[PDB]
């Protein structure tokens, strides 16, 4: 089971213009989030994602979706992203459940047993207003794979409220990438 | 000879989409529209050089380079990502009326490290040559990122004709295991 949630933009899809041999313009939208619930140790909570994204946040505090793309960088060049524009929207989440968004847990220790694994959860981050997320867009170098330098760009279309258990997604996002060079 | 040749491509841009429908599935769609031709000087004489925007040469060392696009994709642990091909658009491009140069053979590398490379039984080759439209190889895991090369080959080449065949408006559903 799950809650799909619509947002401001007809379909979920990322674009790619290549506009020159050194500039790029990228654009993301998402129709819904998906908002499903989810047992734990600590109590039931809801868990929101978007298709083709991965789950975020410090251990202990609620977790919530980007997505991230992979691009091959130019030799001695640096990719700089501007963001030209977006739409933004509020969700109240109550009116589907009163659960928070559940907190992220730690990396599973490969030799651990997952039953005996304690549960992590910031009592304080679950009580502290307004809302809380990333910068929208990052960039950074994760190194040369088979002559090719990689570049992670990530999107962090949503905040949380966790007290009001409201959702912000920035949507329709327009970004250039420039591959800065001398 | 700076200044190319814009061959304009059967789509209006070059654009590249991936529509995320399942965490296990996407589609994804390539277009192009134009190839740009230069003439480039060489140790082996002048030859043409066909690029499009984005893309970036290819081809057996000392056969004719053609331009192919990479997309770099995430993939799930344990799964292993598989490309269908749903539909292309494809034209063959006359490159005599532009010079009749054929063009520049694949280089190894890259000032005097590198020897020139033309392999004069592969500018023999009658007929169409070039990869599979679609290709994927795992490259390799990065900062907890296990990473994929999708490859996208739009461009055939007939060295004898001196002739382009270029498959275009490429739409695929990459699935994940």
């Amino acid at each position: 089971q799950s809650a799909k949630i619509k947002l401001d933009a007809p379909t979920t899809r990322t674009t790619c213009t290549n506009n020159s041999f050194k500039q790029f313009d990228a654009s993301f939208s998402f129709n819904e989030v998906e908002l499903t619930k989810v047992e734990t140790k600590g109590g039931t909570f809801a868990s929101v994602s978007i298709p083709g994204a991965f789950p975020t946040g410090e251990v202990g505090s609620p977790e919530v979706p980007a997505v991230r793309k992979l691009i091959a960088v130019p030799v001695g060049a640096t990719p700089v992203v501007r963001v030209k524009s977006f739409t933004e929207q509020v969700y109240s989440l109550n009116q589907y459940g009163s659960e928070k968004l559940m907190p992220h847990q730690p990396s599973m220790s490969k030799s651990d047993d997952p039953e005996k694994v304690p549960f992590v959860y910031n009592a304080a981050a679950y009580a502290r207003k307004g809302f809380v997320g990333q910068e929208l867009t990052q960039v950074e170098m994760l190194g040369t794979m088979r002559g090719v330098r990689i570049a992670a760009l990530t999107i962090n279309p949503v905040q949380y409220d966790v007290v009001a258990n409201q959702l912000k997604v920035r949507n329709n996002i327009e970004i250039e990438v420039s591959f800065q060079g001398a």
